[PDB]
């Protein structure tokens, strides 16, 4: 079995519906009376054993604070469960666009800081995320950002990527070399970050927000890029710049990237 992972489903309270995606219905509630969660309700039918097992073992094996992180499974039982840590504050990308938070400067770089160390850690362990943007980061009640949307998680998110099977493809998260390509490496993970960094100091703007994806590709194409939000001074603007190279090789690591973004934190 799952050992530990194997969660008691009697240990589980329920206490709000948060959302109903393609993979079934994601409540909040308590584990053991306690522990905060968000329960997902696997929709019978929605995923395959061997992709269960996959993408269980994804998760299963990556730990970290600043990833959200999976508590257990219930697999005994039908429909089956999926439980995760629960993040008061939902979606990055929706978090950004409440005007009503009012962030200042210092807490959107924390925000790329929390993501940043997310990385760092994934590319300490050779893991690629393939689809890191804003909608895929989830904020707790502190206003720490995590990473989700890999292993499971996927599934508890209601992934488009996962749900379209591939057809709706983050084009504007893309390099070159994947757009043209689908050469995907690390240095596609970091560019992806570049643009997350903008949709944070753009507060949740789209990327490229006059443009369709194939119009994005072009432009990309002709060496130009994303511009400086208003928010993101010069030296912030700098180390969202230097993940869009075109040359791969010539990206930064997560770790140069986390070191940088301390930096400026420090100088403010
Ligand atoms: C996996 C996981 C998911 C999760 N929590 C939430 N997930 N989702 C979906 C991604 C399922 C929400 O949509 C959502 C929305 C809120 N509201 C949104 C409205 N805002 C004003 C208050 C907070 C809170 C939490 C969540 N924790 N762990």
């Amino acid at each position: 079995g799952y050992g530990s992972w194997e969660i008691d489903p009697k240990d589980l309270t329920f206490l709000k519906e948060l959302g109903t995606g393609q993979f079934g219905v994601v409540k909040y509630g308590k584990w053991r009376g306690q522990y905060d969660v968000a329960i997902k309700m696997i929709k019978e039918g929605s995923m395959s054993e061997d992709e269960f097992i996959e993408e269980a073992k994804v998760m299963m094996n990556l730990s970290h604070e600043k990833l959200v992180q999976l508590y257990g499974v219930c697999t005994k039982q039908r429909p089956i469960f999926i439980i995760t840590e629960y993040m008061a504050n939902g979606c990055l990308l929706n978090y950004l666009r409440e005007m009503r938070h009012r962030f200042q400067t210092q807490q959107l770089l924390e925000m790329c800081k929390d993501v940043c160390e997310a990385m760092e850690y994934l590319e300490s362990k050779q893991f690629l995320h393939r689809d890191l943007a804003a909608r895929n980061c989830l904020v707790n009640d502190q206003g720490v950002v995590k990473v989700s949307d890999f292993g499971l998680s996927r599934y508890v998110l209601d992934d488009e990527y996962t749900s379209s099977v591939g057809s709706k493809f983050p084009v504007r998260w893309s390099p070159p070399e994947v757009l043209m390509y689908s050469k995907f490496s690390s240095k596609s993970d970091i560019w992806a970050f570049g643009v997350l960094m903008w949709e944070i100091y753009s507060l949740g703007k789209m990327p490229y927000e006059r443009f369709t994806n194939s119009e994005t590709a072009e432009h990309i194409a002709q060496g130009l890029r994303l511009y400086r939000p208003h928010l993101a001074s010069e030296k912030v603007y700098t180390i969202m710049y230097s993940c869009w190279h075109e040359k791969a090789d010539e990206r930064p690591t997560f770790k140069i990237l986390l070191s940088n973004i301390l930096d400026v934190m420090d100088e403010e």
